């Protein structure tokens, strides 16, 4: 059977080609998980179709109704075979969906425009000048919602009251809103994201401090499918062959326009 595969617009995971207008299928879109997906196909021996998830979510469970949304409620219900993106493993979703070992690491991170007097977490939790927010749903989003650690809670007691509201709706709208704001915003990101982002023009934002915390991006498959098993070995093969690297490389890297 062709595999639905669910993913999601962001850079540089997964974008639309220059002439997208004028292509069709899969050939529609470019990126690092556009690659990772034909490697990972070609190393299970199946066809598939890549489909952009449709409320352009990553997955977060409803507290009242436990319903899924994203690319994880596209897998839980049945809709998807597979999600290949930047897919954060986590406790809740491990318990409703299966991940392969990660095929990238990152951490939570932050993103000033250049001459910013912001070094870390801490400094922006002790002062209010600069605004700070995250992408309104997500890993990062629960993150600082759900941490116990004193710097991060008042973080998120600040960020969950400020008007008018910090958070985004999209990795675009938060380096927009850094880039406008004269550095009176920072924005709290993974840090693959804010890495990419770094290496493109106007080369005007920046990566600073250290990462809050350390985790990975994982293939991800409906709990208990056939495909979770060769799915892992794939990506153990592919990190053991250098391709995750190279496949890195390529899309953050090799042609970068900051020095
Ligand atoms: C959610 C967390 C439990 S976690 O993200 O899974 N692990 C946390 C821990 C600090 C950590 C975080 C990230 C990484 C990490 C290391 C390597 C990779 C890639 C490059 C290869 N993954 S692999 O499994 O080692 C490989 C042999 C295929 C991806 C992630 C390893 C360990
Ligand atoms: N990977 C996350 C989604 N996601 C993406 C980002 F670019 C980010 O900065 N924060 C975030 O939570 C997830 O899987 O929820």
């Amino acid at each position: 059977k062709t595999v639905v595969v669910t993913t999601i617009l962001e850079s540089p995971y997964v974008m639309m080609k220059k002439n997208h207008e004028m292509l069709e299928g899969n050939e529609r879109y470019e990126g690092y998980c556009v690659d990772l997906a034909a490697e990972i196909a070609k190393h299970c021996g199946f066809k598939y179709k890549l489909t952009i998830v449709g409320d352009g979510k990553y997955g977060a469970r409803d507290a009242d109704t436990k319903i899924w949304n994203g690319m994880v409620g596209e897998l839980v219900y049945g809709k998807a075979d597979i999600a290949i993106a930047p897919l954060t493993i986590t406790l809740v979703r491990e318990e409703v969906i299966d991940f392969s070992k990660p095929f990238m690491s990152l951490g939570i991170s932050i993103m000033i425009k250049k001459g910013t007097p912001i070094e870390s977490a801490e400094d922006l939790s002790k002062q209010t000048e600069i605004a700070y927010g995250t992408l309104d749903s997500g890993s990062t989003k629960e993150f600082f919602r759900r941490s116990k650690i004193a710097v991060f809670d008042k973080m998120w007691t600040y960020m969950r009251s400020a008007e008018p509201s910090v958070f985004v709706r999209t990795t675009a709208e938060g380096v927009a809103r850094v880039r406008k704001s004269k550095g009176k915003y920072a924005y709290l990101l993974e840090s693959t994201m804010n890495e990419y982002i770094e290496q493109r023009k106007p080369c005007d934002t920046m990566k600073v401090g250290g990462n809050l915390d350390s985790k990975g991006y994982g293939i991800a498959t409906p709990k208990g499918s056939s495909l979770g098993t060769p799915v892992n070995l794939a990506v153990l093969k592919l990190s053991e062959q250098g391709v995750l690297d190279k496949l890195k490389n390529k899309w953050w890297y090799d042609k970068g326009e900051c020095g």
